[PDB]
């Protein structure tokens, strides 16, 4: 009757951008002065883009704390630090780090970064030099289009830190509310959550899973559960942008459905400047209830396209 | 034996930039509609300029909440806590953004301003028509040079709300601590009223100035008196970048000194993209101690060269 395990294959030639986790793990083996050094350079040619719309909802002020502890350090202090948290250190500040959500990490970095571009903390090395290896690996980044280059640098810095504040969560008030129009599809479950994510409704959205339903973000595993999807909702999917293009449905054994939809999703954290090419792949229950939604990282936008089996 | 009333005309031929407080009076005049619009028009071409390096010090947790609060209104909701804020209209909201320090009220609306460009708040009216008097005001800011443009624009934000959480000062570690070099000055009173200005060495900086002394911010009255003068330092003047250029000492009456610098300097708010014109106007007691300082805003560059009485 469907596993999360068998409803994951579902829609098998949607061709992600596995790139984005090859990259992740080549710049996993890096030492951390490579890693912070690659990051700044890639960061050298992006980070303007970068937006404050993902702030003032995640709220900072403990992790403030901790980052003007960084700003009166001394450069070598700073420097310390930076590689603990790279090498994932078992320190007091990593493991703060370490505790942190998502979007506070980033929030850090964003704040740590702006503060090295104007001398206020330690910047990158004058002469320093990128191994091979990492010199390679940034290649690679700068070769992505810019939907991938972001991903592989959220995904590296939110890892850091040693593994062991809860944001303010607003649903956009109705009269603001927009409809998504999909080609190809008008199952309300699909619609509306479309519609509920972009209006950061999300007791509602999770009413349209199955208590059981499981979510699969881009190149990780499923989360499984209302409680943990609704968690995973609250912590990281505020102010997301999901403009669905089209889609296409097709019978499942014992009374399911499974749907493939396509298009573009923009994150807070840098508005409208980028654009990533998403495909959905629902498998919904007889009741119409959403049992497994994968959410996943297109190899280029060709693949908007490719609706077929 | 000088007061600060006789001390604040000392080196009268240099030339400030009095088209910024012109600006700001007009703009005074206009109604709250066009005052949002003409900001947002203003803003528009130079809002990506702004950086993140004022805030993380400057602590928001509080006022962010009464953000998202904004958040989650309608847009006619939202349209009219910005028109009170404009008006200074007797409202709670408007009564707790009067009470915030200058770097909470940018940070305020430095956030919002991102949410509209993303939809998340209310943009300004698709429709909406600058009225005659505000298209001039707004034509006149266009015209300013950067430096004279941004001070507009903060003084215009700072001074809304209705009139009725303390900032992380962090001092530089020693190691990072720059010296100035101004040609023709080596006061060292002069020489380390910029270090530790620079270094946010504000404890030190205060030990300058004489139990009485006084320091006029540009286009504002003297701060009086060594606790006013520290709560200036500590509230706003945190990671500015002051690097003096040249500067000429004057005899003065009764054995006091009078002193001219002219350079640039840089606030957090836009780092290295905008450098201000600036000239320290000096009177030093007779133990070499700042009895009062003046700092003003120029008219042009060419006032960096005005070292003639
Ligand atoms: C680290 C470092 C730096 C700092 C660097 C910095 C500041 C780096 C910061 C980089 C940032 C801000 C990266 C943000 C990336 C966000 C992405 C890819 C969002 C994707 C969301 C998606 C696809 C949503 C998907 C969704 C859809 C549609 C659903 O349907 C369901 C939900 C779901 C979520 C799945 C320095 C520069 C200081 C140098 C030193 C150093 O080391
Ligand atoms: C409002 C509004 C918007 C928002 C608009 C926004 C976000 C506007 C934000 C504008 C910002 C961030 C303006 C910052 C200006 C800072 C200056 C001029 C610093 C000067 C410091 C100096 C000269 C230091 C001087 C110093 C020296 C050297 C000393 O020696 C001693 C100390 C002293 C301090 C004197 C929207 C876009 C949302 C539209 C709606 C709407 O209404």
């Amino acid at each position: 009757s469907f596993t999360v395990d068998s409803a994951r294959g579902i829609f098998p030639n949607t061709l992600t951008a596995d790139v984005v986790p090859a990259t992740i793990a080549r710049f996993n083996q890096l030492n951390a002065e490579d890693q912070l050094a690659l990051i700044w350079f890639a960061y050298l040619e992006m980070g303007k883009t970068i937006t404050v719309a993902a702030l003032g909802a995640a709220n900072m002020q403990f992790a403030e704390i901790t980052m003007n502890q960084i700003r009166q350090m001394s450069f070598q202090e700073q420097t310390q630090v930076m590689c603990d948290l790279a090498n994932r250190t078992d320190t007091p500040i990593s493991r703060a780090y370490g505790s942190w959500t998502a979007n506070i990490k980033l929030g850090f970095w964003y704040q740590l970064g702006e503060w090295m571009a104007q001398g206020i903390v330690a910047p990158i090395p004058s002469g320093y030099k990128l191994s091979a290896n990492a010199a390679s690996v940034l290649q690679a980044i700068q070769g992505l289009e810019s939907g991938q280059q972001i991903t592989v640098l959220r995904n590296c810095v939110v890892d850091m830190g040693f593994d062991t504040s809860e944001p303010v969560v607003v649903p956009r008030d109705m009269a603001q509310r927009t409809q998504v129009t999909i080609e190809g599809i008008d199952n309300p479950t699909v619609l509306n959550y479309m519609n509920n994510m972009n209006a950061n409704d999300f007791e509602v959205l999770i009413e349209l899973f199955t208590p059981d339903g499981a979510l699969q973000p881009p190149f990780q595993k499923p989360i499984v559960g209302k409680d943990a999807v609704l968690r995973f909702f609250r912590e990281e999917c505020q102010n997301l942008k999901l403009i669905p293009e089209r889609g296409v449905t097709e019978p499942a054994d014992g009374g399911y459905t499974q749907i493939k939809v396509t298009g573009k999703v923009q994150t807070p954290w840098f508005g409208a400047g980028v654009g990533m090419n998403m495909a959905w792949r629902f498998l919904l229950s007889p009741e119409n209830k959403i049992f497994f939604v994968a959410i996943d990282l297109l190899a280029s936008p060709k693949e908007l396209l490719n609706l077929v089996r």
